[PDB]
């Protein structure tokens, strides 16, 4: 409120798109502390609650301190954003970390687990609950084999309004707890979470799955499962026994995370065959979930660039004194502010020092259409990247291709009508059941306007 953020930290880099906003890695102007900052916009997010009880839960987080939470240092709120402060972890995502690896045994599982239910348990005391428990939100303290786990994000679900576009809620229905969807709920949802994510690790598929986003939480608000793949014979009668009262219906009979650390499968397993098939389905499982999301966010900004590209080409039209078409350095830099003074403030860009030198980058390589072009096409370089970075480690096989029926769980999971795809499939391919990465871009390109 009466501090500014921008006058104690600047942008670094960009760490990733994570749940209610972007994250920056900053450094503190004065002492060179790294920082990550999740940069919550206003209009993007509605707030849940007042202002009084989201500062009185911002206050205890700062507080609070156990090896496997995020801490929290600080929280700035301007006009239009909400800055949240903490600790940098570079291990990356836990999933990531298992699908690298060849040896994947119970002991790892419990060794995860232990951990995950370590920092649920004290924030359970501290009456916090984490609501949208998932993989993604389970990172890695160093880039390690033997790192610790710190759990992100435990404590917004309460206060910030959840997304309704797909590109951020993808792969968030196979975790949510049964009694969030009908409204009722309390701390007992995050052993619900830990439970999935327990079935997962042992093998490598989710306990409530389907085609669609309403198929998944169709089979979780029922909440029956069952320990019928294969792959489950190899596994211990304890591990089930702990997964059964984790993914307990009533939550006044599923066990409590303290009651988790006690279970006979965490006292033993922490104090041995590999899962070579669970191995397999996670790496799968995570190439499925992660082309998925480059493919929505591949469409975003596609979408965000022609927005910008006629909003800029407008300012500068108008800026465009005589009539040629060019215009001087100092010039675009104000054109270049507009932009955000109109479309909001970049997640990048924190302050005019940051777009000053956004401005340089363009300038050095590049007539203000020219210009224009270079600008938006620097903010669709770092998304079609990934885009086929993600498609190349999908198609595991390197057969350059990916299948009809692999189609139909990618837009599965990316919530594209079936019809839908079938239809922009034909107009590009026009028979073989199969795709190559321009082809699935195409259809992309044709599934958002282009
Ligand atoms: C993706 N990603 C997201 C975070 C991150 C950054 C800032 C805040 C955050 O969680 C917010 C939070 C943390 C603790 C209590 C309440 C909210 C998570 C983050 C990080 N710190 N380090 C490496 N990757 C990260
Ligand atoms: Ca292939």
């Amino acid at each position: 409120s009466t501090a500014i953020f921008s006058d104690r930290y600047k942008g670094q880099r960009v760490l990733g798109k994570g749940s209610f906003g972007e994250v920056i890695l900053c450094k503190d102007k004065i002492t060179g502390q790294e920082c990550a900052v999740k940069v919550i916009s206003k209009r993007q997010v509605k707030q849940k609650t007042d202002k009084e009880s989201l500062l009185r839960e911002v206050q205890l987080l700062k507080q609070l301190d156990h090896p496997n939470i995020m801490k929290l240092y600080e929280f700035f709120e301007d006009k239009g954003y909400f800055y949240l402060v903490g600790e940098v972890y570079t291990g990356g995502e836990l999933f990531d970390e298992i699908i690298s690896r060849k040896r994947f045994s119970e002991v790892d599982a419990a060794r995860i687990i232990r951990q995950v239910l370590s920092g649920i348990t004290y924030m359970h005391k501290n009456k916090i609950v984490h609501r949208d428990l998932k993989p993604e939100n389970l990172l890695l303290e160093s880039k390690s084999k033997d790192a610790n786990i710190r759990i992100i994000d435990f404590g917004l679900s309460t206060h910030f309004e959840a997304s309704k576009k797909m590109k951020d809620k993808i792969g968030t229905a196979y975790y949510i707890a049964p009694e969030v969807l009908h409204g009722t709920y309390d701390e007992k949802c995050d052993v619900w979470s830990t439970g999935v994510i327990l079935y997962i690790l042992l093998s490598g598929c989710p306990p409530f799955n389907g085609a669609n986003e309403y198929d998944i939480l169709k089979k979780v608000e029922k909440g029956k499962y069952t320990f019928e793949l294969p792959q489950w014979k190899k596994v211990s009668e304890s591990a089930k026994d702990l997964i059964r009262k984790m993914l307990t219906y009533v939550p006044s009979m599923r066990i409590s995370a303290r009651d988790a650390l006690d279970h006979e499968w965490i006292q033993t397993y922490t104090k041995v065959p590999s899962l070579d098939n669970a191995i397999l389905n996670i790496r799968q499982f995570q190439g499925t979930q992660k082309l998925a999301q480059a493919a929505l966010l591949y469409m975003g900004s596609k979408l965000t660039s022609q927005d910008e590209t006629k909003e800029l080409t407008a300012i500068f039209h108008k800026m465009d004194k005589n009539g040629d078409g060019q215009l001087d350095r100092a010039e675009l830099i104000e054109g270049y502010k507009e932009l955000m003074r109109m479309k909001g403030q970049d997640a990048s860009m924190l302050d005019a020092s940051a777009v000053e030198h956004e401005v340089d980058q363009v300038l050095d390589a590049v007539e203000y259409s020219e210009f224009v072009t270079v600008a938006m096409d620097r903010k669709t370089l770092l998304s079609r990247e990934r885009l086929e970075r993600a498609f190349r480690m999908f198609d595991s096989d390197n057969s350059g291709k990916i299948s009809s029926t692999e189609l139909a769980t990618i837009f599965g999971v990316s919530d594209v009508d079936s019809e839908t795809w079938k239809s922009v499939l034909s107009e590009v391919d026009k028979n073989d059941g199969e795709v190559d990465f321009d082809e699935f871009q195409q259809m992309l390109l044709k599934l958002c306007g282009n």
